[PDB]
């Protein structure tokens, strides 16, 4: 039985000042470097174990023992995204409910019928980039974020969110990502309810009526439609629980659609934005995985199964995944006392947070190299031991857009690597902005048309 470390403390104020940063989650990576495996955190009232290492976080995947909890950070989002898939309780009627509903809309047969309107929009940010005048460049994490929001948009609601016909954010991102900075930085508030913070609620409050009022738009847009989607606000609308035999409420449903579209892009314009950042620091990487698209992509318009077998690109995308996990936490609570690791005996109701891209950094897994960007470690999921990789949550509650996620990246990532050479023209300093989740800030390139035809 052991005592674990914690990082410095600030009176009453505990380890909170801690996260008064830009970049919490790379200062908790800098105390787990500096701690270990396991450090205590504690704010005023409330206690936490960041966890570090494959040894613990194998135990704490162990779903008899520890359930999903929502973090400090998952409260705050709460307040807009509600009982929705991302921040329910695995105990609340409305989260098995809705994963039964919504489960098939992640079917092979629905990534089937997805396909050709991800095709729709990864040709349009071709086009774009085939479109830019000599020596212009590319934003690389905006034009991500344009993909995988009308990618979500067009795929899952019929809705055209139309973010390559704007030089500016769509007003929802402006919304969303200020609501999100807005979550991360109350993290850090001892005394939330002080009147200095009257101007951040207001905001907040503004921010979530922007996202209401688009979901009121989709669902109007789908009423009046009189057309035939089978897509996931189909199932939203229409789909019966096997178990309850029941629909999901129009509250529940507004809060689906926020969440969808919120965790259905953000985290996917970040692993394209680093996984591009990866290939072009390097080259030896960058030229196999072009080499795949070339041989595979022999179609103007790339097909379901061509993409299945953009095998080298899929490594490329779990690489980026391991260096820098987008959604870069999750949170766990003891369903019943238990021994972590037999050294750290924790009582029913404690808290963990598994800090996955110190997880993805552990040397007794993935040898000296860590910090080395090696698609081939993914080569053999059965030579990786159970729970080294988890940027895609745990168990029951796992995320369920991976399919989704992964093969849109596959083909966007294989079309931009057919279509165009990449150059580091900025010798660009990777610079990561933290909005709860991860993302490149000012990441350019410039790409040069190899001029094949669409
Ligand atoms: C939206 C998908 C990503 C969510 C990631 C959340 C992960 N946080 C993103 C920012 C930092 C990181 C985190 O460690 N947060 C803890 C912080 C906290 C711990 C103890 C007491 C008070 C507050 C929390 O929110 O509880
Ligand atoms: C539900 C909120 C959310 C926010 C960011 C990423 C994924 C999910």
């Amino acid at each position: 039985i052991k005592e674990m470390p914690q990082p410095k403390t600030f009176g009453e104020l505990k380890n909170l000042p801690l996260l008064n940063t830009d970049k919490p989650v790379q200062a908790l990576m800098k105390i787990a470097d500096e701690l270990g495996e396991i450090f205590k955190f504690e704010a005023p009232g409330r206690v936490t174990r960041y966890l570090s290492s494959q040894r613990l976080i194998k135990e704490a995947c162990d779903e008899s023992r520890f359930d999903k909890n929502l973090s400090q950070a998952l409260k705050f989002v709460r307040d807009f995204a509600g009982d929705g898939l991302f921040t329910s309780w695995t105990h609340e009627k409305n989260w098995k409910k809705a994963h039964n509903i919504l489960l098939p809309s992640f079917s092979q047969q629905a990534m089937k019928g997805y396909h050709a309107m991800m095709v729709d929009i990864a040709v349009q940010l071709v086009q774009k980039w085939e479109r830019l005048n000599a020596d212009e460049h590319i934003e690389v994490p905006e034009d991500m974020t344009r993909l995988t929001l009308d990618t979500i948009g067009l795929c899952g609601f019929n809705y055209r969110f139309n973010s390559f016909y704007r030089d500016q954010p769509h007003p929802f991102i402006t919304s969303m990502v200020r609501a999100l900075d807005e979550a991360m930085n109350k993290l850090q508030r001892a005394n939330p309810d002080d009147p200095a913070y009257d101007e951040n609620k207001r905001q907040f409050q503004e921010d979530i009526k922007v996202m209401n009022d688009l979901v009121d738009k989709i669902i109007a847009d789908r009423k009046a439609s009189g057309e035939q989607s089978d897509d996931l606000l189909t199932h939203m609308l229409n789909g019966k629980d096997p178990e309850t035999g029941e629909p999901l409420d129009d509250e529940n449903i507004r809060y689906q659609i926020i969440t969808f579209l919120i965790a259905g892009h953000e985290t996917t314009s970040g692993l394209l934005s680093f996984a591009l950042y990866f290939l072009v620091k390097n080259p030896h990487v960058l030229q196999k995985a072009a080499e795949e698209a070339a041989r595979v992509l022999v179609d103007p318009v790339p097909s379901y199964k061509q993409v299945k077998q953009l095998k080298y690109v899929g490594m490329v995308l779990n690489e980026a995944l391991r260096l820098w996990p987008t959604a870069p936490a999750f949170s766990l609570y003891a369903k019943e006392d238990t021994v972590l690791g037999g050294e750290y005996p924790l009582e029913k109701g404690d808290e963990l947070m598994v800090l996955i891209p110190q997880l993805h950094r552990d040397k007794t897994i993935w040898g000296d190299d860590v910090e080395e960007f090696r698609p081939e470690r993914f080569e053999n999921p059965s030579a990786i031991p159970q729970h080294a990789f988890k940027p895609f949550g745990n168990g029951q509650r796992a995320c369920i857009g991976q399919q989704f996620a992964l093969h849109e990246a596959t083909l966007v990532l294989g079309m931009m690597l057919k279509h165009f050479d990449f150059e580091d023209h900025t010798n660009y300093e990777l610079d990561i902005k933290e909005t709860l989740t991860l993302k490149p800030e000012g990441f350019v390139v410039k790409a040069k048309s190899k001029k094949i035809p669409l």
